[PDB]
């Protein structure tokens, strides 16, 4: 039992958990399209939580951007992908779109991120490939990235 909130020295922790359940200092990260389809997996819920589809577009990001939505002081990454959810995204354009979200955390001082397994569902990705590749990106920052897996 310590009160500061120390990190085991890793990049991406696997918990079990609802992603939801997250602090107002940890954000959150997750991959939809250029089309920007919420109404399947766990984008439904940041949908209805956090308005992101409308302004998403308000914004216009495409493949190999990321959206942020600043939402009850915590940020929300859209990592847009491809065109829909019927093309399979590419790693590399995916890399293309974490390299952002480092870029924007350490900016802002978000040292907290965490996201759900992304590349792991209607995207078609392979986790040992995707996971692997975030932990490379985010390998030397002060990030502490938490995973919630259901
Ligand atoms: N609220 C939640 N909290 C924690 N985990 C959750 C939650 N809801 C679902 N999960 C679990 O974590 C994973 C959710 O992430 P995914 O949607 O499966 O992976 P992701 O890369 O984010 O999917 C995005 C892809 O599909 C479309 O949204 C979009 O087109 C994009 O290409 C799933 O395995 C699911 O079981």
């Amino acid at each position: 039992s310590s009160l500061n909130e120390d990190p085991e020295g890793s990049r991406i922790t696997y918990v079990k958990g609802d992603l939801f359940a997250c602090p107002k200092t940890d954000s959150l990260a997750h991959c939809i399209s250029e089309d920007c389809r919420m109404g399947a997996g766990i984008a439904v819920l940041f949908k209805k939580k956090f308005g992101g589809v409308q302004e998403l577009l308000n914004q216009q990001k495409k493949s190999g951007e990321v959206a942020v939505l600043k939402r009850d002081g915590r940020y929300i990454y859209y990592l847009i992908t491809k065109k829909r959810a019927s093309h399979k995204p590419t790693y590399e354009n995916l890399q293309k779109s974490l390299e952002a979200m480092k870029s924007h955390c350490l900016k802002n001082g978000v040292t907290d991120l965490s996201m759900p397994r992304i590349g792991c569902g209607l995207d078609r990705l392979q986790w040992e490939n995707v996971s692997a590749m975030i932990e490379e990106v985010f390998e030397a920052t002060d990030i502490k990235i938490t995973v919630y897996t259901l």
